[PDB]
């Protein structure tokens, strides 16, 4: 799994984008907390639990609140460019 930022294109399906995000207040980061088996994110093979979402369709989400990121993803349309960077060490702060 590359640690460099990676460009991923997901096409929304009946189950949505096929992943969940976790975040907090601005600056805590936005991370993929779950990927649905057989959903669009899984079929791409490119996203991982523990990825930080750096941007969505050119919207910088590095310092976004959970709410800001959730609305960005909801309004990103039916094709979504995600810039992701694998950061399981930071993600784990959010996982019980």
């Amino acid at each position: 799994i590359p640690r460099e930022p990676r460009r991923i294109v997901i096409h929304r399906g009946s189950t949505g984008l096929g992943f969940n995000i976790v975040g907090g207040e601005p600056g805590e980061g936005i991370f993929i907390s779950f990927i649905l088996a057989g959903g669009p994110a899984d079929l791409s093979g490119e996203l991982r639990k523990g990825d930080q979402i750096l941007s969505v369709n050119g919207v910088d989400l590095r310092n976004a609140s959970h709410e800001q990121a959730a609305i960005a993803l909801k309004n990103a349309g039916q094709t979504v460019t995600i810039i992701a960077q694998y950061k399981p060490e930071e993600y784990s702060r959010f996982e019980a």
